[PDB]
């Protein structure tokens, strides 16, 4: 029993982190097979980031200008190319620690773990969600660019995020491993604001199910509701609209607990309308939305990875 | 910027986890050099745990009764012994993945990372604190015993916790790596209740400093206080008494922010007396106490580990 914000074990990713230096700029890269992946703004100076022409700036760079260091060992760069907003650096040595992996572009509302790194070295691991406005609420300081976000299924690491920017509001933006930004953000130091940070309704419901499984049930009530009725409340409180697809994904948690999805929606509705009256739910005084239904099942059942 | 509940990278510990089976009981062990460490209640059945005599139950066990498996490979047990509440199983092969490590017994209020494992396999990582009542609020299911808690300093893993029990209230108890329980708990299925769960005042203050560094400053006020005056409030709200030693440890955070420790105590005092009026602090609607001053400095500065 107990429910915690849990990250995947990070070892398989730790073995992939390297340091990339171009000129006077140093950030992190991801070494998979004989390719190192990193943000293309490694080639920029602080002056450049105001209005960079990446294609023009890359013309002045050759293989030997990209210094790649894995732990204490230097890797030989034998080719380089730009794909969207990442660079791919071909090296002469396949990473012997390459895990089974894939590249995935995730949807808003999905969660992943982040290995924060500096100078190619791991600093910490934590769990995040892709917000509905395509930012993430992370913990990133200067030099953390190139750190990546990932999920694991048994033995396969699914890389879904590479860190690129910090917006002026303190939230974070980045790309998939093909270099396409999440959301409308660009790798330019300009005026880009985040949209509304709406709450991920299906994740809150899954967390309420997690609560019930662990003994926190004071919020269960005598009511039920319908999807349309609940969604009128969701709109008022800047919650994502709940669909039948969401109801279907919560089916297994409904089955294990015996609480119909729409009955749990009626509990959530009362919590949004009345607040929590100074009580807590799984140690939290607000409604948590960065656990997916899969996350809840996984933690409440003890799935492992070899 | 941003502040997250962050765990240490777990790879160095992942490489130490093994599976231990005695009879029909399977839990996790920790393989360091040529010794595997695990809870002594691996030798018990469910019937035994009501009133076990561990010395008598061990007499019926020989080296070949302890089955130790690291990944897919079986380890040869060539000796075994009991130390307090852990067993030490000598094996014929030193773990090649043994990190630099030490065994440490931590104090209440100190934080550590937990690698939850099942059947010797890692499941997830999260951050915990040793509570003032010597429990931890974890996430542990059946089969998680032997999972361990640890800190890392550059290249040295300091093991401080091994998981042994779940109390009837859902909180968790366990030992250091010498097998001595934290607090008054015993490896018996009897009536053991936790004491008062007091809040770790020095950690809350450090987290308020973290908040200020990241732009959340609405709770700063015009007041100051004294240690004795603040502690009258701490007592009322079941907070740990604040000492000069605590004030001294917060010195560096005081210096970086320019906010005197006693001024931050006066902010905390108003927050305890008035609540947060529906606002949040670093994404939380209550006062977080599982970040130490060291944790705050580390995350706000980007310390790494090689
Ligand atoms: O190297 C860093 C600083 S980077 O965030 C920042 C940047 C600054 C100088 C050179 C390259 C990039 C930037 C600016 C605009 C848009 C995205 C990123 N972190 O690791
Ligand atoms: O094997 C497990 C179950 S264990 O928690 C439980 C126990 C049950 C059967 C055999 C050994 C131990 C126990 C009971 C009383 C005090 C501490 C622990 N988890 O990994």
């Amino acid at each position: 029993s107990g429910f915690r914000k849990m990250a995947f074990p990070s070892g398989k990713v730790e073995g992939c982190m390297v340091q990339v230096t171009c000129g006077t700029t140093t950030l992190n890269g991801l070494w998979l097979d004989d390719v190192v992946y990193c943000p293309r703004h490694v080639i920029c100076t602080s002056e450049d980031m105001l209005n960079p022409n990446y294609e023009d700036l890359l013309i002045r760079k050759s293989n030997h200008n990209f210094l790649v260091q894995a732990g204490n060992v230097q890797l030989r760069v034998i080719g380089h190319s730009m794909q969207n907003c990442v660079l791919k650096l071909k090296v002469d040595t396949a990473n012997p620690k390459t895990p089974k992996y894939k590249f995935v572009r995730i949807q808003p509302g999905q969660t992943f773990s982040v290995l924060a790194c500096y100078n190619g070295s791991p600093s910490g691991v934590y769990q995040c969600a892709m917000r509905p406005n395509f930012t993430i609420k992370g913990s990133f300081l200067n030099g953390s660019c190139g750190s990546v976000g990932f999920n694991i299924d048994y033995d396969c690491v699914s890389f879904c995020y590479m860190h690129h920017m910090e917006l002026p509001t303190g939230v974070h933006a980045g790309t998939d491993l093909e270099g396409n930004f999440y959301g409308p953000f660009v790798d330019r130091q300009t005026a880009q604001a985040a949209g509304t940070d709406t709450t991920i309704t299906v994740n809150v419901l899954a967390w309420l199910y997690a609560a019930v499984i662990n003994g926190d049930r004071w919020f269960l009530n005598r009511f039920t509701t319908t999807l349309n009725d609940f969604n009128l409340v969701a709109m008022k409180y800047n919650y994502e609209p709940l669909t039948q697809d969401h109801v279907d994904i919560l089916g297994p948690l409904s089955a294990q607990t015996g609480i119909a999805v729409l009955d749990m929606c009626a509990s959530l509705k009362e919590l949004l309308q009345n607040g929590m009256n100074g009580r807590t739910i799984l140690g939290s005084a607000l409604l948590e939305d960065e656990f997916t239904p899969f996350d809840v099942v996984r933690q409440c059942s003890g799935v492992t990875f070899q």
